[PDB]
């Protein structure tokens, strides 16, 4: 019933996030892992944010050379699922910077239909389990903010038809998901990211129709206070503090959930949000709004500047303020950076707002103020979820969590899992794969002299590359490459004592002789259309194949990741 959902930005892997590779995600603590994000143009074609990150980076895996088709985050997500079958993996489309083309795509049925088709192919080739639509937001006119993000599309083509068209798009997605799930024998899910505030909901979100279609919906109950306002507040508070002024009324988890429910949202489908980062203001004066919470709801002075010189009350960020690359002063520090934050903003004292169940940091002399989630407030959100029969918690984002006793970033993720689920292992799911089109031939080679015999074996990858566009052709290529092939041969009364180039080495494992092509640089990625032809040595000469029972192959993403997709490619009759 419950979910623990996590966003992983593709830019986690670069220096700005400390080079955080998916193998250090605590996948056994999550039910759902969202790849953030895939883009798409006005014609419904998928578009990578960063091709290398998605399909090529080695991600710290020994024996992956940059660009090898088994590289990239999307393949690493498959490995996380194999190593942690509690996990479902999924793709988030859109986000704040890549929602610019939803309006046009949703308005036109033929384009909606092409977009859906492209998404279905994408999750087929990546073996993903769900689609997450992050249209942020329908009905909401927004211009790109190129100071914050040179790559921001905004939502400049927003209109009042978005609300209705969004439902059509979700209907088309869920129908296609239904159909492809039955074809592949798997269960797909559809989720969406939703806004916290009434005003955006009224413009873009037909609540009761939406919750009738989706499997669950993630409410973005964070970024609810920030440097865009000159009043300090909680950005991700569980409860509305009674002393909150008009701008922050309704802008808490509890109030947003109550609003969605009142509009027909089913409780079990509602997932609430936790922020793994701060927002904050440079100089907040205590107006005494709540003497029990000094500096909360106080007045922030407009004393700093954005990287385009716009005056702002926002505090400095963890990352340097660069025009087009985090250009707005927003007091944004990762949760794993709270000690860095305290070293830069000295004199911060830690306060707990027991009415909001939210922490904040405030220096009452300088005025500096930061709002965030900690272990305690995550536990309170989980308590609330359990008690209101809600659907779980979602976090933004994985790379900002702190480490504890290993290289995994897992302090808050482990707090969230354990408060939602207890200490027990998460439920595990079956993982299915589509068998590849692999054939083979086995021919005795007559030995007239010497000791032993020989079997000449051929294995052919008959896959064929079909797809167009960068995104679908790269993920198709990866899916249609046979990776680290192991050949399992069962015999009746005959030993395979050796193999010759270009085979990999032979070993005996239980009843099987095993040829390991992952151990051969030339053997470990077998491209669509390639044949491997090679000799096997036998302890006795043969004239037929009656002594061979069966030949199977399995794959691995990396030499040291789990075997998957074991399939029979030859059998004796
Ligand atoms: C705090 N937060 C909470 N919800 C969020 C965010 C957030 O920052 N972004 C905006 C994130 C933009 N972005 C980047 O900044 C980014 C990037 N690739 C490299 N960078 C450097 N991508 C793919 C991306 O989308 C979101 O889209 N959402 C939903
Ligand atoms: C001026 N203003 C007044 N009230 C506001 C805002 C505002 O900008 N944001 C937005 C804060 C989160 N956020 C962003 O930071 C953001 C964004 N798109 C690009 N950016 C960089 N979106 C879609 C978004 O939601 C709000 O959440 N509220 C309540
Ligand atoms: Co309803």
């Amino acid at each position: 019933k419950l979910r623990n959902v996590m966003y992983y930005g593709d830019w986690s892997i670069w220096g700005g996030q400390g080079n955080f590779y998916p193998k250090d995600i605590p996948a056994d603590k999550l039910t759902h892992l969202n790849f953030a994000f895939m883009d798409f143009n006005s014609s419904g074609e998928l578009i990578y944010c960063d091709k290398d990150a998605a399909i090529g980076h080695p991600l710290g895996n020994l024996g992956v050379t940059y660009g090898d088709v088994n590289g990239g985050i999307l393949n690493a997500f498959q490995v996380l699922k194999s190593e942690n079958p509690n996990l479902k993996i999924g793709v988030s489309l859109g986000g704040w910077s890549k929602s610019g083309d939803f309006s046009t795509i949703a308005a036109t049925p033929s384009i909606r239909a092409k977009f859906v088709e492209n998404v279905m192919k994408f999750i087929k080739y990546t073996n993903m389990d769900f689609v997450d639509i992050d249209w942020e937001y329908p009905g909401d006119y927004r211009e790109p903010d190129k100071t914050d993000n040179i790559n921001d599309e905004g939502t400049p083509n927003a209109s009042a038809g978005d609300k209705e068209n969004y439902i059509l798009l979700l209907q088309d997605l869920k129908e296609a998901l239904n159909k492809q799930g039955k074809e592949l024998g798997k269960v797909y899910e559809l989720s969406v990211a939703l806004p916290a505030g009434v005003s955006k909901i009224e413009k873009g979100i037909d609540v009761d129709k939406l919750f009738n279609i989706v499997d669950f919906a993630n409410i973005m109950t964070y970024d609810m206070a920030g440097a865009w306002s000159t009043t300090s507040g909680h950005q991700t508070a569980l409860y509305t503090n009674p002393n909150a002024p008009e701008e922050y009324k309704g802008l808490s988890v509890d109030e947003s959930v109550k609003y969605y429910i009142s509009q027909g949202a089913e409780r079990e489908k509602i997932v609430v949000g936790a922020a793994y980062y701060t927002r904050g203001w440079e100089q907040v004066s205590d107006k005494g709004t709540d003497p029990n919470n000094p500096g909360l709801f106080g007045e922030a002075a407009v004393v700093n500047k954005d990287a385009d010189l716009s005056p702002t009350p926002g505090a400095l960020n963890e990352a340097p303020m660069k025009n087009g690359e985090g250009g707005r002063a927003g007091g944004v520090w990762g949760y794993n950076a709270l000690d860095k934050l305290k070293s830069k903003y000295t004199g911060l004292k830690e306060y707990w707002d027991d009415s909001a169940k939210a922490p904040y940091l405030y220096n009452s002399e300088t005025g500096a103020f930061f709002t965030y989630d900690n272990i305690r407030s995550i536990q309170e959100k989980a308590k609330y979820v359990k008690e209101n029969n809600l659907g779980g918690i979602i976090g933004w984002m994985a790379s900002q969590d702190a480490t504890t006793n290993s290289t995994k970033r897992d302090e808050l993720t482990t707090a969230t899992k354990e408060s939602l689920f207890g200490k027990e292992d998460l439920p595990k799911y079956e993982i299915k794969y589509t068998e590849n089109d692999i054939t083979c031939t086995v021919t005795p080679v007559k030995q007239s002299w010497g000791s032993g015999g020989v079997l000449k074996m051929s294995i052919t990858n008959n896959e064929k590359l079909d797809e167009s566009g960068e995104v679908l052709s790269t993920v198709e290529t990866s899916a249609k490459t046979v990776k680290n092939m192991k050949v399992y041969i069962k015999t009746d009364g005959i030993a395979i004592t050796g193999s010759q180039y270009p085979a990999g080495p032979v070993t005996k494992e239980g009843d099987y002789y095993v040829i390991d092509f992952g151990k051969i640089s030339d053997g470990k990625l077998m491209k669509a259309g390639i044949t491997f032809t090679f000799d096997l040595n036998l302890d006795k000469a043969i004239e037929d194949t009656n002594n061979i029972i069966s030949i199977e192959v399995s794959q691995r993403m990396y030499q040291t990741s789990p075997e998957f997709n074991r399939q029979t490619i030859w059998e004796n009759t």
